[PDB]
């Protein structure tokens, strides 16, 4: 709000409103009231003294939270969970709110619901990007381009084939995100140290009633599975599995955008339009943010390593930051990446220019093989070809002119039984190998199947 | 081998890790596998109609272990190439196969596929080790399932848990590691034959435009390698995302192990539990030190994957020769040392009982107020009456450094008339542990044993 | 702040209003205007057609910022700096033609970051010194009070409370020195142009090489810096950010160490936080994040291509502010902790008493030899009385009774009864109290002098 | 070459990569030798203070003679006492005055500090040598115009010498950091089990002054100017942080330089030294790989010091043996390879000139309009004419993949007749370099040469 105070650039400038809502106070305190409703619903079903009038008024007061009252009662009573019990019970039921449960019933189950929801926003966005990159890869599947190893010219590839290297990495990320989201489990009702003591007390020693309660709220929260063993909170290892797959996504994006930045210099490919000089500013923002995601991994790792026994509260402040800032960063990244993918501009003639410069240095083997087939001796042909290439290399390096190796093998009499066959031995398409067929097979076997559920 | 004391010894090779994992990352295994990959290539190429004879095949199959490391290093100096040097040395012990070795292949066919074979082997040696650790902790967790111990939140006295339940926190964290390790081993895919830029250009020229034969070759060497699946899309090498996926689980494992051993170290101070053999928990401190390094190593493959330009840059080669090996050798040492810890953790039941009885009356107060309504007495007048006696009892403990005298105060107090006779039953340690004992039994049978079953051998 | 939107907890819950302001858009764009004024003033002196009316106009409108207009212009122009040049030129109609004259974007953007970095360090420095000041008082007060030393977190030769506090102080002192050096050696970017060659300023002064050097000197002195970079690309070297976040990350490691000890002492009931050690848990949590952040500028500086790549911007806008707001929060909480550390001597005594006999056995032997005793016929006589006591402590879970077993054996009769002068807790503390004395007088107080 | 069988894992940092000097610094031979040298200094200093010690010569002559089997046997039977016994066998005359009243960390921890300082002393001259070589190159190419790069897009011309200065300045800040950390490195001395000097206070019979004189004497004998007053068992693990922080900062600088060389290699502007036609910057690639590891190693000591409980805990021992040794072996290798790259950088002036002429015309438009106004032309007419001709040239480059013909278009247009004679001056590369050459001379004389003078 105020420009007098520091404002998170991930919150006020970079990320989408959708992701910002999930990590807001309004959504957190709404979920708190939502978890209290489910607790009361399941407790009434199991025989605890709860009247239907207490339930209906909690149901009609889910999105009616007084912040001015809650903020000052938190300053008055120190504890934040109990401060929200008072505020809910004021617009309500008061006697049955949070009965038996501890602070971490709302706080910790909210985090897993927030976590599951945030992953649910990233998935269709990642698929959307992949889909748009897939169309680009299919369109440019046969357009030959100079391949790079050590960032030096190497055996030709296609523009579509190069794109599939990016697509694959994102397809592993989609799969990883989906797995982690599906594997996410509910804490349930566990108590102060995970022994379920206070809940067992209310049900007066009934062990089956506690287990039924643990299955009831888990299904109301939309989780398939619920933890058996926990300390106070869910194991902090969960936060590692989630941030690992995001950091991996960060690495992928960084590689993709660095490729695009290098292609922008070669003037072979640029970012979509709204001038001669164009900076790839969106890819650079992406690289910047991806880096943050890779850094973020050390936070949950260090945390879980130093949790003592059932729970130490030195996870609280660190998780408030790293978890939201992981998803806000990933969110910005995917919005930007989606923007970049919508009509990447390719300049074919610039690509054709770079090929015809380096191509003759790679086609030398084809020439000799064509001399042998006619009747020329390999040994003698190798010595007479490894001499015109050193001349043509000198012109390029020492003098800074265009490549003229093809001309020199047209003005040499020794290479007379090849002059008619030269413009076929230099067809760029006959140097791309199985590149176009690799795209074909990859998109149908691996890419399209994964995109199928996300068709919308 | 244990080299001269004049040179630096890497402690992960001799000082710590098991000779098995050391061998998987050795030059012998590396170059035996190189020659194996050349044998599978020749066999499959002979199947596809290339001029290779049975005699040439038997020659390669016989000389697989016959490696001259001295000559290969000397030829590497001259030829300025590691692979083409080993092609020459293999051709020297195989004079008839010399012509067909590495036909159509590029450097990474042997270089990069060997690292995939190394990864899968290295994971398959870690799994049984991680499972034996889980098993012995599951033995321990069953024995001590109903042994009350003071629970710690904020490392401060809280409601009672059991020793078995505390062990299950450790068990679960290692159980998710087992699942993650398995999943990564199964997801590993063979690179196969791809050529210098992944376009299979060289092999397509060998079969002379025959696209079907090239894809046939790729499947053939993959099956011979024992891989269910191979990549369709690579540059020169398999995507360096695979390193991230592997080392992310080892780093995560390290975080769980570091937690387990920090917990054990703290218990050793409390005298509640100690390691097998004034004693120092050196082996838990050894585990912590190494787990830390295992967590640190994750930033390497992360950064490596982020700066790989196009189809490949060699700015990953040296880094991978360090991070991958060390991660597994570190991961190896940890689980060998952790296995020795889990085999016989010593519990001191009487020391645990002492700490419980000096903290229990402060959390048994609620049961008293509920118990006092049998007569009965008022809820609010009793809440303040027992509250102030705790203020006097906690003052002798902290401000004067003594023992808990709260029980002594209530027994002589005239106000607490009826409750006297049922106090020992009210302070029953088992009636504070909740469902801890039932949580232990269910966790082991529902989740632990089904996971450990495939490792009966 | 809005409840419907996410808010960075460091700005709305944790850090001080002082630190939050140094990283605000108000401070940022005011400094932009502050740097444009200096440039104009120096350009006038060097002979450019700028009137005092124009400078007077600029000096009057440093704080008069229209953010609404500045945001609308950036959407249109797709440029941060030019938008603010236009907005400043709107409330300064006469100076509009001379704002940002011959300058590049990074003259404001990059020099502002350096100004912000220096200012933020200048707020952390007094706060750190003040923490060290009160921890020094605590170290002097409890300098002689013996406490059980811990190696491997196991009872070892007893030290003193003040001595253990000095281990904390020494780490923080090193931080204070490292924060001072980084702030003092921090340099100004100055005027460098788009690629660091000063080509555009050279053209404005129509070739006059000396005038470009003077303009660089003048804006540096006006900014309050002692030194400027001679060599830069577009921006100051990103190595600078590494050095700053390195000292802060190291400070995080120190803070986490101090707060872990406090968290362990609270468990042992030997020391307490002023009120669960929740303040030390908040400190540990944030210190952890401060250590994480060092990897950002490291990766950022490693992949800077040539004269500059813009893949540093968004990351720095996150990692720099977050580091300082975190650091600020930590020190604030550490101040509160240091104001009210409560020691409980009696609990310390009790723990000492049940471990002192296990560490005093060597002095008993040394007092038995010259009293007429054998070196093995006494060592065995006491070591058996240590085996039975180790069972009472560990197998039975009771009190340590080696302080009881003296009358039991008639062998130790010459020892009756000059003790417990031999079991004096102060006689096992070594040079702990002298070491505290020297440390404060030679190393700590000289550092806290000019604060 | 060193020894090791191919049947076990041999760390490439020791056997394959680093130079023999650094390997010896972290070897067992140097570790145990320094132990005995520290034991000697202890006896000699205790002799000067009054303790019953006589001619010292025996320990002096038996420093090189170490039996590793005897030490390993006693290590299996009982490491410090295993070496007290081994050094107390081949020295029969003196065995009751070795390690007298000292703890396991007098040798083990002070050795760790003599190694660190030895390792830094090998690095310093090596880093100075690289700066010196690069500086020579920078002076030689200080007035050689090259294309400036921002966003890796064409920008205001700089010089080759100037770009080199950006690298030098990074390394110069590294040399400063290393000198400061090495000089401010303190000795642990004598402290005892928990750092109170109790064991020594007993054997000097309560003498305060004598304990403090022993601290100064072994500090002076070790080559240190200063000793710690306050330490626990070992020196504060903050020391590891500061050492590896600056090393991590060096790896970042090296990565930047070597990424630059690699990119220049693709532009064919600059190349690694000889000993064609395709050449790979494999040496710069090795450096980036190794520098990356060096940047990673920083979290090790960071995590270590943060979880040190009280006086000392030995969960640092295994981590420090790895991380410290690795960092200095990696730093050493990097600087050895970076010495190679510096030694005979190949520059291709004509390739550099070709790139400039392709990008300069677009940047030179301001000067052309200035020259046209200077002759009697209109500002608007010239700006519109130069606008239509620049967009025509941009199409030829982008859409057609041809050379930059902007100057040709100006040269054939009759409107530009007033400046046709001026064109070979208006587009002089040197006039676009700004003050680059002057910055090089000033930087080298005021910062580099003073900094290198002590290292001469």
């Amino acid at each position: 709000g105020s420009p007098d105070s520091y404002r998170s650039p991930l919150a006020s400038r970079y990320a989408s409103p959708e992701m910002c809502f999930v990590f807001s106070d309004r959504y957190k305190f709404r979920t708190w009231r939502q978890l209290w409703l489910w607790l009361a619903e399941a407790e009434q079903t199991l025989g605890l003294p709860i009247t239907d009038e207490q339930i209906r008024e909690m149901k009609s007061n889910l999105e009616n939270i007084d912040f001015k009252m809650a903020a000052e009662e938190e300053k008055r009573l120190r504890h934040d969970v109990m401060a929200h019990v008072h505020t809910f019970g004021h617009c309500c039921a008061a006697g049955i709110i949070h009965l038996g449960a501890t602070s971490c019933y709302v706080g910790d189950n909210t985090d897993l619901i927030i976590l599951r929801n945030a992953l649910d926003l990233l998935l269709p966005k990642l698929a959307r990007v992949i889909s748009r990159l897939a169309d680009f890869a299919k369109e440019r599947a046969s357009l030959p381009t100079l391949g790079f190893t050590h960032f030096q010219p190497a055996q030709l590839t296609t523009v579509g084939k190069r794109c599939c290297l990016w697509i694959q990495d994102l397809c592993m990320d989609l799969q990883n995100l989906k797995r982690v989201r599906d594997d996410l489990r509910f804490r349930g009702v566990k108590g102060t140290t995970g022994t379920q003591a206070s809940f067992l007390q209310l049900f007066e020693g009934d062990d089956h009633k506690v287990e039924q309660l643990d299955k009831m709220v888990t299904e109301k929260a939309g989780f398939k599975r619920a933890f058996i063993i926990t300390g106070q909170t869910y194991t902090r290892k969960v936060d590692i599995e989630v941030l690992s797959v995001l950091a991996s996504l960060g690495a992928s994006v960084h590689k993709i955008c660095t490729d695009i930045r290098l292609l922008a210099n070669l003037k072979e490919m640029e970012e979509p339009f709204e001038p001669y000089k164009r900076n790839p500013m969106r890819s650079e923002r992406c690289c910047s943010l991806a880096r943050h995601l890779m850094t973020l991994v050390m936070d949950p790792l260090q945390t879980a390593s130093v949790q003592w026994f059932e729970r130490t509260l030195d996870d609280s402040a660190n998780r408030r930051i790293c978890l939201a800032e992981a998803f806000l960063t990933a969110d910005t990244i995917l919005n930007t990446l989606q923007n970049i993918s919508e009509g990447l501009v390719v300049y074919p003639k610039v690509i054709e220019r770079r090929i015809r410069q380096e191509l003759p240095f790679m086609a030398t083997e084809n020439i000799i093989m064509a001399m042998v087939k006619a009747g020329g001796s390999r040994q003698d042909c190798h010595e007479k070809i490894r001499v015109l290439s050193q001349q043509a290399a000198s012109v390029v390096k020492q003098e800074g002119g265009d490549n003229d190796l093809i001309e020199r093998i047209q003005v040499d009499a020794y290479f007379s039984p090849i002059h008619s066959q030269l413009d076929h031995l230099l067809d760029p398409s006959s140097f791309t190998g199985r590149a176009s067929q690799q795209v074909q097979r990859f998109l149908e076997e691996e890419v399209y199947p994964l995109l199928k559920p996300y068709e919308s």
